[PDB]
């Protein structure tokens, strides 16, 4: 079932009750959608729809492009018009690499693909880039936004999920409702973010969440730790 917003305290707290088996045995009670690109001239990125509180297909879930796969990254975000990148990692994260860099720090050409980083916007948690994309025979600009989150601690979730939160807002405000799927890429957290971002618009609308069948549905959240954390999220979201 379906927690009440002003239950949600309550859930949490019997939830932890016998050293939290609640959240334990709910956690380990867990253990056709392919985005389509037409092959080019010459495997192709693996990557599938995740659907919105309003709407199908609302993000595209990508395991963050491998150098050899950046040119169909960047065809996928063009042919499906996403304006709205997420990225939840550091690049590197205590001297490993987690991402490569798939972005022109000026300008590159992948392919029949032109990028150009118009606008670097940096904040002491997260970076807004701003590329535009031309494509050979195409006479006009493609606009695409990447927000980056660079907060997440590389040992586990967040101690507030005040930044995130404020992430996942910026996100919103920033994607236009005729806007393509939100591409996001490159550990579990990517499940965390779809999952807050389906709660919160659930919460707002119908005053309930079901993380529970929303994380059964779903990428995965990998650790019992994140599992709890959804819940705090939501619970610091849902103050007035």
């Amino acid at each position: 079932p379906a927690v009440r917003v002003a239950d949600l305290l309550q859930h949490i707290n019997q939830m932890k009750t016998a050293e939290g088996y609640g959240f334990k045995q709910e956690y380990e009670s867990f253990f056709r959608h392919r985005v389509k690109l037409h092959p080019m001239l010459g495997d192709y990125i693996n990557a599938n729809y995740i659907d919105g509180y309003h709407r199908s297909n609302h993000f595209i879930a990508t395991q963050g492009p491998k150098p050899e796969m950046v040119y169909d990254f960047w065809r996928m975000v063009w042919q499906e018009h996403c304006s709205s990148i997420v990225m939840i990692t550091k690049l590197v994260e205590v001297g490993r690499v987690k991402c490569s860099r798939y972005w022109p720090e000026d300008s590159d050409t992948y392919g029949d693909i032109k990028i150009m980083l118009v606008k670097t916007e940096t904040l002491a948690e997260y970076v807004v880039r701003t590329f535009a994309l031309e494509r050979r025979g195409y006479s006009a600009r493609h606009e695409v936004r990447q927000f980056h989150f660079t907060a997440w601690p590389e040992h586990g979730v967040p101690y507030h999920a005040t930044g995130l939160l404020a992430f996942i807002r910026r996100v919103k405000a920033s994607t236009p409702p005729d806007a393509g799927p939100i591409v996001i890429h490159c550990t579990g957290r990517t499940g965390c973010y779809i999952v807050l971002d389906v709660m919160l618009d659930m919460a707002e609308c119908e005053g309930v969440v079901d993380i529970y069948n929303c994380v059964k549905t779903l990428n995965m959240i990998q650790t019992e730790e994140q599992y709890i954390f959804i819940h705090d999220a939501i619970l610091e979201a849902c103050l007035c």
